[PDB]
């Protein structure tokens, strides 16, 4: 079950028009949309609103 | 170019095991990993750490 207070974090590996190709904590990579400020190398999390 | 401050957020639509199929906001689902409390019908953030 998912862990109850933890954040979720992924890392930039391409980015291109506001869209990430991220790299997930099982080692995953998919393309997300992504905040306008991030480069390749930082790390973006997913968070409820 | 991707607009400064403008805030990414997704639709959840399925979820299991912390890991939810979300609906961007050009209308593509994709499959990502979602913290803890998130539940299907709930909007998740993707925010530079």
């Amino acid at each position: 079950g998912p862990m109850p207070g933890k954040k979720v974090v992924a890392r930039v590996e391409e980015i291109l028009d506001g869209v990430a190709r991220v790299k997930f904590e099982d080692g995953t990579k998919k393309l997300i949309i992504a905040p306008e400020g991030v480069k390749v190398g930082d790390v973006v999390e997913v968070k409820k609103v």
